[PDB]
């Protein structure tokens, strides 16, 4: 179909449904969602909500929370204790199941208290109306160019729990580890890095393009990274995923 | 918090001031002031300057003035004649503040003679787009909005930076300086800077990109030998 | 002199002819000429042609279907075959001539058919052969008149890079065929896909001459073997990175 | 004392021995000890014994044959299965004593079986030698370091391992036990390394992680081989490949 | 049996030829061969010759005259126009063994001319090279491995010891003067900048260069100046092949 | 010539000798020269001197000390005060001239009074107080480990050593605290992996030269480079572009 045929579908989709509250995480994705809603929907008629969490970074949380009030939303900070939960805390092999458990039952019961029909996700190709009018990753870069869009998260970033081993208990501690040496990487112009934790031995995962410009740092991310707890600083020869 | 508050607070801040000047740099900000200065208050009250100086490249001047022409305003290069004052040719830690002196005493002047209310510049003189807390995401919406897409995107600094404070700038050692960077930037190394110590050109860029810049070193040596420098070396601190 | 004479002349061309063929690359100039067309004349007065052919991606071409729907424009494909021309196929040093007058020649074809007065091309200050009108051209715009007018029409979305034909990638007199061009292609886009947007992989028969920006090689050296395998299996002997870098 | 009293020393107690096996490894020291065993005694009543073992690479035992056969003697290999002795296996501080232990007692059997007076090692001015009976000659005659080097070039000798062979242990861990297939895969990941030309390499153990010591003035010449040396050593049996960023230690 | 035995037999059949001409490269194949036949027959019936190509460098030359000199022999250089040979001109892929007969014809014209009852090599389309040529290569005929003459190079003292360019062209091309000089000239450049193992391949207009895949990190500082030389020795494109050395 | 023949040349002009004084830097020339002085005249006859000054290491010195023993020499150390000279002091472009001198005639000295008949030293082809057998012998640097592969000599200092003053511009006055400054620097970078280098002093500037094929492998380096020269004194750490020399 044109892009204007799957976006007549998404206004269609929206009137049907008068008043829903999105899960907005910033991304792209979810930029589209709530800013489409806005706008056939109206300020009054939709509820961002973004997630906080021991699993993500304060900063994540901040610029979603930003640009939704940049957006025009009302957007509303809902805190989820992911840990709570013991097959998330010991990061078994089903703690992406329960915590997306979590993250929709906390959504569904916000949508009673304000009056929405559904609550919206930004999932591509809960309603995620994206889907439902068959959005694929061309058609969401499109529509957001049209919709005057130019602000998002462009760190498409992921709960910090994929950074353990299955089997790995999560605290505070490790967390906090694997986010401030993340944080660093990041400072010194390495957007996109993942520091997994493997008890004393950090191992980071950067872009195989990047990786010749990173040679420079390489005392010094292992002395930062010492100095965080990690005995050893090592480099995955396999890059970033 | 909204963008639509913002650019209200910005229009209602241009309606109140009927008659601007706008100290047009060609950046993004100062592009954003300049439309929005047409906007409001129409082409015969708007005046658009661009500041013809030796501490700023040829380059950034004449993108701004094609610039301010290109976006439909009456747009004025002045000229000023910063080594003229012995504090900016002179390379004091103070000189930025003679300098800023100099510029905005000019600015005033235009804006006095034509009867503007204010002269206006892109800080986030009145910084509009400060005054309604506009941030750097905040100025890329409204330029997307009012179909802007040209300006430029290099970032300008004054060039006495490049000089050691007690250093005598010239006319001869600014442009050399000046060709080194232009240079280095066509190169493909759009953050640099050449510090200029005499016989000895010590080169900044982002530790980032020195690798990157190692099948360069040759010809940047005979380049900058070339333009005046004995010896071209690169620190190894990096830009900053 | 000033924009908004230029744009009055420009409409004027255009109530002038009524009917209008678009020759419609994506680009910023053609773009301009296909939202005043579509302004001036309505949708069912202007018809946007994308050449597809075997000299240009299929990437290129779908983004280009795909910039037209979003101005609102019946957009038509039509297909070139080039390598039927012997310059082209031959790859000789005119061969560009010939194949703009073959492409001038399917849009003329095109014009005759839907009734429309002329075929728009978006050249500024072989198409004088056929008949192409540039409007930009005859209403003396220059490259800031268009960034101007893109402007105040609300205009954003672009092709930033211009397309040039798969031809440049092979030498005066190489014999251009299906299968040689497919190969250039294919070892291209996989150029592409490691992060390297900017790439020519040049023809010589069973060596690859890759073109890279000279400061991207250090960037490439990660890449060297998973390349040379690669760039073996599509049908190269050889594998090799130009030492003077990118256009040299 | 001189280098001409102390190599005296040494020819004197060479000929009271008459017939010696010398333990070779290929350095400089075993080389002297060869070296002036087969110019005072002969040929035929020298033999020289290189140990092949798991614990350390082949490529090493093939250099120290060579060594020895060019120098003139008659070399024979022999073989050592370290990890029947569980000292050894479990990887205790004192594992390389029982290591030697091994090694200087399969030295007698075959000194007795040649008709051998004594073995011979290279050792300079401990237990595991002292308790088998292997003399050190180089340390009764006071040759110091310097004194080696010196009666070496005396002798014309130019060619010896300067790379000093260390044991496959030292990658792993203490307490860690040994095996047959974790050292396998530990020294088919470092023959890879070397034979992409990096000769001091350490690939160390961490049981599913591979980590690879470097010289760091030499990371930068790595960078070409990162994806197939991710491969090759993910093929050998480990499931992350990696690069410690510390260098060599 | 053991190295004694087989360099005995190397000891008979020296002394039954009594003079010979020793083919000399001065790798340790050929100075065995030169010095055991100068131990057993003495400098006035040895005559050892180095063959003088343009598909070799003049310090390959000049390394393997000393080294004959060096170890006592009478040393006699002959020159070969290799190119004249019209399978080696146009570089087919057996042409090795036509430099090898022109090299057999012109060692056997020299030995014929002092006398020598044979000639002698270091060795361990039609009839071989040799054969066809009436040389010998003792070694082989006693059976010596790498590690006997490695051996056997040391029990009698020997200390100094060490491509054809035709491998930089594919098979078909002509070889020139020119274009072999222009190889020659390009590769002694690239081991000037540090790089004493490097190939340049002869594709005409394109250069390919090849290097130990270790070096290409270092190589990079060098590009543009090994681009614009290479192209003042004639080549139009100066490359690197990604596939580096081997 | 052949080899052999420049050797007897050597021999025959060492036996004529009889008696001679070796200046010793621990190169290969100079270990070649002491080395067939050893062997021709034998130990008693032959004087090893090392000098030890102010503008070369003492890493070098201890080196060339301990090569002599080991090559079979008494060895004996002499300490020069090059910067008692003003023109070396000073760092004109006659120093090389006022340093050459006093080095020989401070070996002339030794030698006379320890009754050798010459000062040798070890130059090559291509002082009035000193013979270079080697140059009379027209040996080449192909000749030199040609002939020092044939008596089996293997330790020698391969990096060649030059004095301090090429670090520092002509007409800049050398003092102790800037050639050590200069001196602990090039320490540190050889430390790391970097036998041949440079660091040139412009006072406030340290300028590193460094073999282009290196410097790819230097980038690892600095961050740690950079702190280390800083931390000796110098306010800003550059590479040279053009590499050394």
């Amino acid at each position: 179909a044109t892009l204007a045929t799957k976006k007549a579908t998404l206004v269609a989709a929206l009137k049907d449904l008068q008043r829903v509250t999105v899960a907005f995480s910033g991304g792209i994705d979810s930029t589209l969602v709530l800013k489409m809603a806005l706008d056939v929907l109206g300020r009054d008629n939709v509820t961002a909500v973004v997630a906080n969490s021991e699993l993500f970074t304060d900063e994540e949380f901040d610029k979603a929370m930003s640009l939704a009030e940049e957006l025009g939303a009302n957007v509303q900070g809902t805190t989820l204790d992911y840990l709570s939960d013991d097959h998330i805390k010991n990061n078994t092999p089903d703690s992406w199941y329960y915590a997306k458990k979590m993250f929709y039952s906390r959504l569904n019961d916000i949508a009673a208290n304000n009056g929405s029909a559904a609550v919206l996700d930004g999932m591509i190709k809960a309603r995620s109306l994206l889907q439902e009018a068959d959005f694929f990753k061309t058609d969401v870069r499109a529509l957001a160019q049209e919709l005057g869009l130019t602000n998002w998260n462009k760190v498409a970033s992921c709960s910090v729990s994929s950074r353990f081993p299955y089997g790995t208990t999560l605290t505070h501690d490790n967390i906090a580890q694997v986010m401030a040496a993340e944080k660093y990487l990041r400072s010194l112009g390495f957007p996109t890095v993942r520091v997994r934790f493997h008890n004393d031995i950090a191992r980071i995962e950067l872009p195989e393009a990047r990786i010749g410009d990173f040679l420079v740092f390489n005392d010094r991310v292992n002395r930062q990274l010492q100095s965080l707890g990690f005995r050893y600083v090592t480099l995955d020869l396999g890059g970033f995923r």
